């Protein structure tokens, strides 16, 4: 993971 | 990618 979003 | 470094 260790991204974001949100989608 | 998704992992980091730096190498
Ligand atoms: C991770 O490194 C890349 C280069 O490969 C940069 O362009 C990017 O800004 C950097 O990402 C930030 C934001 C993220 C992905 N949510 C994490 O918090 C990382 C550690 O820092
Ligand atoms: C997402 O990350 C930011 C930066 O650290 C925090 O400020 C925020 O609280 C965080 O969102 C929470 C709530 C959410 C979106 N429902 C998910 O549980 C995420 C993983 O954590
Ligand atoms: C070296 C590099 O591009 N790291 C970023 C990732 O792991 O996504
Ligand atoms: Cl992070
Ligand atoms: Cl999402
Ligand atoms: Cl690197």
């Amino acid at each position: 993971x260790x991204n974001x979003x949100y989608x």
